[PDB]
Formats: structure tokens, sequence, C-alpha cells
């Protein structure tokens, strides 16, 4: 039994560093677990004004926030009230590589509000790279693979930041989804996703997010 | 100019998590920097008993400590007492992956004495693997390839934890030293390692370790 319902907020606290600059950042939104969108207000409370891309940090500020079909299996809506954690190293192409943590919890006060306790740590990233010359423009939309792999979900996507002097900087991303208690594990799914930063002051200290994600069993054979 | 001399300390902190599981860990000890040898304690805080292998974290608790001929130019005594920081990630070949970074400076009272701020996250390791289920040996000696790169230098390394039921468990390193100030860089050459924890109680919350590492060029084109 899920207790998900239409309309859920979420509030969440992210700690890290990235090339050894240290940062705190917290936000506050609300989403649509079944229509699988949701909005956020982040706001840099320290290490402020970032030196690196905004961008990097984006897909770390929840799977819950996702249409999914009735006929494939939910991992996430399934494993509230407890909730779930996620752990994930995000590879990019010249090097540089990030690793997070979330934890996700629900308020148990019927506010139907979930909160997220995050890490967040880069290394590696070239001085003259789009990330350390916040370079980038944006996450181009994308497809997550979905797998179960002993006994708990991984997902695996190919994500690009389009530059803003053309081209594209390519990152993986490796997640693996934990329940914190017992649920069903779905099948090989996708989800589809395409997050965006709708707003953000000069120094991005102030940003909102929006993202829209929705699962599915791939191409049907049949054209 | 090197501020550096024979007998030199070091205290540290580390602050981290692997797979979620957060950990404080403070360590002191003294070493050779001309001789390339160190030893230290280190102490669990917070954390313990650590639910992961204690060999992750082994190779994050200094290349000040090598012995460099004098033909090689030494990156790291050079940088002191500014001091250097350094940079890396730890990709294991079953998905686990760590990264890790160190900011060294030296004591400002003449005690001949390093301090390192070290910060330690571990994500990706299967339930079932070496380093959750703790079943690593030691690090295999290795050899660190050592290279510029856009102005800082970069040190690479083939690292392999030895497993219990034999067999090993390969994980690559890639670090980026940054001096924080301007020091000759040096030309492409390796540093050979040999690290190892040569006392540990039960639960590893207590931890004696030991490296010793020396520098070269690589092996003379001349036999004999
Ligand atoms: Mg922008
Ligand atoms: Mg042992
Ligand atoms: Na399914
Ligand atoms: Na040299």
């Amino acid at each position: 039994v899920s207790v998900i319902t239409s309309e859920m907020k979420m509030e969440l606290r992210m700690e890290g560093a990235v090339n050894g600059h240290k940062f705190v950042i917290t936000g506050k939104g609300s989403g649509q677990p079944f229509e699988g969108i949701q909005n956020m207000d982040l706001t840099v409370i320290e290490g402020g004004p970032l030196p690196f891309a905004f961008d990097i940090l984006t897909t770390v500020f929840n799977r819950v926030f996702v249409k999914y079909p009735e006929e494939i299996v939910d991992y996430f809506k399934q494993s509230f009230p407890e909730g779930y954690s996620w752990e994930r190293s995000m590879s990019y192409e010249d090097g540089g590589i990030c690793l997070a943590t979330n934890n996700i919890t629900m308020k148990k006060d019927g506010s139907n509000c979930f909160v997220y306790e995050i890490r967040f740590d880069g290394v590696n990233f070239p001085a003259n790279g789009p990330v350390m010359q916040r370079k980038t423009v944006k996450w181009e939309p994308s497809t997550e693979k979905m797998y179960v792999r002993d006994g708990v979900l991984k997902g695996d996507v190919n994500m690009a930041l389009l530059l803003q002097g053309g081209g594209h900087y390519r990152c993986d991303f490796r997640t693996t989804y934990k329940a914190k208690k017992v649920v069903q594990l779905p099948d090989y799914h996708f989800v589809d996703h395409r997050i965006e930063i709708t707003s953000h002051d000069k120094d991005y200290n102030k940003v909102k997010l929006y993202e829209h994600a929705k699962a599915h069993s791939g191409l049907p054979r049949l054209a």
C-alpha cells in the first residue's frame, strides 16, 4: 500500500564540496508524484558565490516524482512512509567526478512532506573546464535505465550538459536506490527526465528548479 | 628553497561517509621526508565500528614523504611552508568509488608539524562486496605515475587490494596535486609506494600505519 498523495512538498539541506570548496544549500518546494512534476526554490547559505556551475548540483536536488504507468512496479512510491536513500556517481568526460547521497524520509505529522538529507562531493574538475569556468547552459533531457541488482534498484543514465560555446559535455550517472523497507522489485524499465533551472540570480545564490519525469517500458516492438 | 627537515610530525582529521555511513577519524604521527618513511596512529572518534574495510581509507591518511633523487624535481617539498592540497578519485572495479581531498599546511610555530584537513566520501559499494564485507587483507605495493597537466601535478596509480579468499580487487587512483604557491614543475616520473597497517584492534577503531615511498625515473634503457 502506498501513502503517496497527489500534492506533496519537500524540504532539503545539502552540504558538500567541489574541488575543496565547501558549501551548504537548503531548499523547499512542492510536486505532484502521480504526474511526475515538481518545482523547488534553492538558497545557497554557505560557500556563495559558488565558483562552479550550479548545473552539476541540480539532479541531486527524488524518483517518487515520476509518472509511473500502472503496469510498471513503482519501487519509490512503495517505500514510504519509511522512505529510501540513494547513492550516485557522476563521471564527467574530462575526469571531473562527483558523488552524492540523499536520504529521503516523510514527516509523520500528516503534512505530506518529504525531507532530504544530502551530501555532495566533487573533485578533479579542470580549472579551465566548463564546470569551474561556469560555461554550462543546461542538462539535456534524458532517459534513465532502471534495473534490479542484488535486491536493490540501479539507475544508469547518459547525461549531457549543453555548453555556452555550443557542443556538449558528457556525464555518466550510476545511481543505486535503496528502499528502507521490503518492497516489490520492478522489471527492467526506463524513466524519461527533463530538468531545468527556471530562474536564478546572477551568482546562483537563489535558484528555481523544475523537473518532469515519466516511466515507460521502451519502444513497442510494433511500429 | 625548501623548509623541510629530517624529522617532521603530522596531525590530521578526516570526516567522511561511505554508503551514507558517517565517521570521523583523527590521527597523529611522525615521518622522515628525505627517507620517504612515515608512521602514524589513527583513532575513530565517530561512526565506529566502521562497517567497511579500513583499507579503503589508508592511502588518504602526503607525497612529501617520498625519497626524491636529486635529479628529479620535488613538487611537494618545494610547496612548503604554504603547502599544497590534493584531490583524488578512487575507482574500484565493482563500481564502488571514493573521492577524497586533503589540504596540507605546516604548523605556525616551528614545530616541524604538518596538519591535514581531510574529506572522504564513497558510494556504490555492493553489500556483498569485499569492502562492505571487510574481506580485504592489504594494498599491494604500487608505482604511481606522475605527470604535469595544465600547470599542476597529476598522479595515476593502478592499485590492488589483496583479498582474504585470495585474488585481488583492483582500484584506479587519479590524483591531482595543487601547490598553494608557484613551484618548479617536474618531468614525467614515478613514485614507488608500500603502505601497510602495522597494527589495529578488532574493529579498527585504533590503527597504526606505515608507508615507504621512493621516486625514480623508471628502468634505465641499458640492462646490467
Ligand atoms: Mg544558466
Ligand atoms: Mg586486516
Ligand atoms: Na515492472
Ligand atoms: Na624532473
